[PDB]
């Protein structure tokens, strides 16, 4: 049975104009900007950018890596695939 999303969860996160992208639910640092209500801070691997997304755009990495985890020509995507597989919890 699934729980709510929590910091450290590994996902593919979907944004307009981009393929489903390897990402994680980030923590929020002390003193850092907080997300809007019902949004999560999503750290995109490879690009290392953060956007605030709701669960409608968040897919579990393990369940969906066969579908979404293939190399892609988009900038940073293949670096992102390496990060989510090999050091997804590192400091970036």
């Amino acid at each position: 049975m699934p729980h709510a999303f929590k910091p450290g969860d590994l996902v593919f996160a979907k944004m307009k104009g981009y393929p489903h992208w390897p990402a994680r639910i980030d923590d929020i640092a002390d003193g850092a900007v907080k997300p809007p209500p019902n949004k999560y801070p999503i750290f995109f691997f490879g690009t290392h950018e953060t956007a605030f997304l709701g669960p409608k755009d968040l897919f579990p990495y393990d369940k969906c890596k066969d579908k979404y985890g293939k190399p892609n020509k988009r900038k940073g995507f293949n670096e992102g695939l390496w990060e989510i597989q090999n050091n997804p919890h590192a400091s970036y």
